[PDB]
């Protein structure tokens, strides 16, 4: 056996030497050097200390400024909340788990770590869908003469939570399950075993198709309609050069947010897909550790892209932080 | 301009030196060394000389042996025909084009090269869908007391031609268009320009989503049902170890055919997707030439996998070739 399966775990280390132990019962220092567990710990700590303030700040500044009530403003406020859930709901546990070298909080801890990570990533993905659609509707006016205003913003936000929970929750109640990965200090969906009792196989498929592929198809479609229009379906829809310069700022930003998401998650995606199609194959704890922990930067990069690419949000922020002036 | 757009072409070479010419009017030797055009020519020649006999042989041996009437037998005969269409309908033109260093047959030649390549590739893709579904139905028998027999085989084949033509033909009559790629000696879908008059943008999206992604989703789903069953949904189906050993031969083969397709086409897919999302960017003729011509091995690898992994087909072949003794 290249790995060591347990009732509820899969250590990617051979147990021919009898050293393997459950990620829920004892430290995993036999997996790698303890200084490496310290690095993860240190890493999560930074994510928590960076993520807590930038997201809260985003949330705070938005609520405080009434003029910030556009779909974008709404979507980023949403991510700010999702990130705070990742930070406090999951990172605190992954940090603590990394310090002890295992899930001292048992499966319940692993569920927290896996749930919120999955929730945060998915909220970010589906949020991208809502934004692409909003850019589609606002830059090409297809449908009719409807207003993707504040009302749809709310509906847009609720939507992201519905989809994301549709992906993150099932494994909490029987369909697939959260399980330790890599150095065993973070938890992800079970791509490691078939474990037919929780119908693992069908969930992984469901996840990659409905919670990865479909969303990308939708965004790709929207991207299609925007390239086309910025080319010929816009010169006839009379787009004042003054509006386009501010509607191009926003369109550029969504594209960047979409690229950042792919940069952040594709690595994890690939290793997961691989493991899933090579279960039992010979791979170490470092194989998934790097992509997994790297993906956790998803709790931080969005507010940052936001602050750096949306002048209005930036100025409001400086205003909030300087009390009065460098408003809404 | 990093490239040179023309009414119906896109040479990936700057025309600041005025050397660029239309791939329909003159040789493209300024793009690369003439010995490289000789390599392509030599290459196509081998594909033709290999593809003609292995496909025909496959087709011939199948028709000759009546016992060869299962879905697999049917699907591979289908590919054999698809490949002969690629060889004769397209490669002869790409060969000749490589020899002259340009499309002396003008756009009509380019359509031939692009159509049959696209047709052959897609027929292979959708054929994979039909096989995966057939493996699904036959190895897990989900639907009721149903029979995926000869009748469905025919319907399966017709199906692959319908989808493949749905992808290859539209660009012949106004939706997108076949255009020279790389060193300008092979033609592909227009990922190079927006050319709104033929609605390029929307076709590329349609192609990647309906003629790449969806098919992969379907196969992935089937692969899901097989891993699950070969695991805990088949030990209750009392699959006698005698049949499984022959039904595992076939299942293994389809999986290999699926992997070979990804090995063969993903490279092309990626460069196409890239070019499409980086139109006008600085890339040379070699950027697409290698993946494109590599993909053309799609006219040859399937019959070979077939001969090498299906003992029954292999034995019939030896029989056909040795006359009588080495049957159906
Ligand atoms: C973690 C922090 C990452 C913050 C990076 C965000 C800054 C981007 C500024 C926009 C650049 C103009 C074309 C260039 C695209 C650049 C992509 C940058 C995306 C950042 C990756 C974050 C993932 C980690
Ligand atoms: C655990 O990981 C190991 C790799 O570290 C996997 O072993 C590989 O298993 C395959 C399948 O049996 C071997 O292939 C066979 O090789 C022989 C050559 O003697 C050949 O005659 C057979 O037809 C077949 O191709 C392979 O050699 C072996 N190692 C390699 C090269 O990767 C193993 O499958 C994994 N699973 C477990 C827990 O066993
Ligand atoms: C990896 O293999 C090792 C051994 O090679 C496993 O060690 C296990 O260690 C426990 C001690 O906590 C053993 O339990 C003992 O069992 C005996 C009865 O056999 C009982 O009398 C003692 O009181 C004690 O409970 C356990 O037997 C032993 N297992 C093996 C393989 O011998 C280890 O569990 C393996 N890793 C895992 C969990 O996959
Ligand atoms: C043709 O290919 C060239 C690259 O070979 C592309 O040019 C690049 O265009 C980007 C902008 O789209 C340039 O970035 C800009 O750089 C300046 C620094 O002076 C910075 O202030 C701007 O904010 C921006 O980042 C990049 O420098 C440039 N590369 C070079 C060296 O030319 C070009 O886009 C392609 N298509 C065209 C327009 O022909
Ligand atoms: C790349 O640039 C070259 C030149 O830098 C393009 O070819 C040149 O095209 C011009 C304009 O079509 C030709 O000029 C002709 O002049 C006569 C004057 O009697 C006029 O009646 C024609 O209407 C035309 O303007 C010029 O002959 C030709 N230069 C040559 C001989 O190579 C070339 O078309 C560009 N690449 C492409 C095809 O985009
Ligand atoms: C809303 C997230 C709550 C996640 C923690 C609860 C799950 C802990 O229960 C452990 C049972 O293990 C089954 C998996
Ligand atoms: C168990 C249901 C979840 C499966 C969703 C994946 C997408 C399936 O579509 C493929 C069609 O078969
Ligand atoms: C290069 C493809 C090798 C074929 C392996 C079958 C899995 C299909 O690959 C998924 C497509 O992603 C391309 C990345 O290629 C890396 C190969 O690793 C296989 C991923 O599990
Ligand atoms: C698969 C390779 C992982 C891709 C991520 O590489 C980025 C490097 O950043 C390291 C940060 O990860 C923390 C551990
Ligand atoms: C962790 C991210 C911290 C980013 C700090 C951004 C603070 C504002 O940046 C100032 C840069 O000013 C450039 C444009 O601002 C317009 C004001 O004039
Ligand atoms: C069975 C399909 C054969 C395809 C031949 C196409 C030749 C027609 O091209 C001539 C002009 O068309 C260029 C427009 O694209
Ligand atoms: C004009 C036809 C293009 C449709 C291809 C994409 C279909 C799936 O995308 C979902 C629509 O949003
Ligand atoms: C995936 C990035 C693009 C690299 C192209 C992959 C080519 C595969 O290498 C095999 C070499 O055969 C190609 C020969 O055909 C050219 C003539
Ligand atoms: C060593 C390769 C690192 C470069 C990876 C760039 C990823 C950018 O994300 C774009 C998404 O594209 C999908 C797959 O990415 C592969 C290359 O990206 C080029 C886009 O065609
Ligand atoms: C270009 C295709 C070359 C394929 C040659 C295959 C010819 C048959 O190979 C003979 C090898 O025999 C091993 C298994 O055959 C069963 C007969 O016993
Ligand atoms: C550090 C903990 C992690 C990364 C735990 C779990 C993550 C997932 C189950 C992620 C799933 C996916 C998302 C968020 C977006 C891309 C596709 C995906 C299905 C791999
Ligand atoms: C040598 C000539 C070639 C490769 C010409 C054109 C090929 C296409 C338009 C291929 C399309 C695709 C296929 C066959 C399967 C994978 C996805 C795809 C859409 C890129
Ligand atoms: C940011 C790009 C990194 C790769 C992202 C896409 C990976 C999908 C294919 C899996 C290949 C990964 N690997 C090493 C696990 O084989
Ligand atoms: C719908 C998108 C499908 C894209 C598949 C991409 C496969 C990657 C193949 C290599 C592409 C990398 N690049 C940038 C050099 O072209
Ligand atoms: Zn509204
Ligand atoms: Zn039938």
């Amino acid at each position: 056996m290249n790995g060591t399966e347990g009732p509820n775990f899969y250590v990617p280390f051979s147990n021919k030497t009898g050293v393997v132990r459950s990620p829920f019962e004892a430290p995993q220092y036999y997996l790698a050097e303890p200084w490496q567990f310290s690095m993860l710990a240190a890493y999560m700590f930074l994510l928590i200390m960076l993520g807590f303030p930038i997201n809260f700040l985003t949330l705070y500044v938005t609520v405080q400024h009434k003029k910030l009530r556009t779909p974008l403003n709404y979507i980023l406020l949403n991510l700010a909340v999702a990130d705070l859930f990742m930070v406090f709901g999951g990172f605190t546990t992954t940090l603590y788990t990394s310090l002890h070298g295992y899930f001292v909080f048992g499966p319940t801890g692993c569920n927290l770590e896996g749930f919120f990570a999955t929730l945060g990533g998915e909220i970010a993905l589906w949020s991208l869908v809502v934004l692409a659609i909003e850019r589609y509707v606002v830059v090409c006016k297809p449908m009719s003469n409807f207003r993707f205003g504040e009302n749809h913003a709310i509906m847009g936000v609720a939507f992201t939570w519905v989809m994301a929970l549709a992906c993150a929750a099932p494994p909490l109640v029987g369909w697939s399950r959260y399980i330790p990965e890599g150095m065993q200090c973070s938890c992800g969906i079970d791509y490691y075993t078939p474990h037919e009792e929780t119908n693992n196989e069908s969930f992984v498929i469901y996840m990659f198709v409905v919670h990865f592929i479909i969303p990308l198809i939708v965004i790709f479609f929207c991207y299609g309609q925007l390239v086309f229009t910025v080319k010929e379906a816009a010169a006839q829809q009379q787009e004042s050069a003054t509006t386009q310069k501010a509607e191009k700022e926003v369109t550029r930003m969504v594209i960047i947010m979409v690229i950042a998401f792919l940069i952040c998650w594709l690595p994890y995606a690939g290793v997961a897909f691989y493991i899933f199609t090579h279960q039992g194959s010979d791979f170490g704890p470092i194989f998934m550790t790097i992509p997994a922990f790297f993906a956790k930067t998803s709790a931080v990069y969005n507010p940052v892209i936001y602050i750096m690419m949306n002048k209005q949000f930036r100025n409001c922020m400086v205003t909030t932080l300087c009390c009065g002036k460098n408003d809404d």
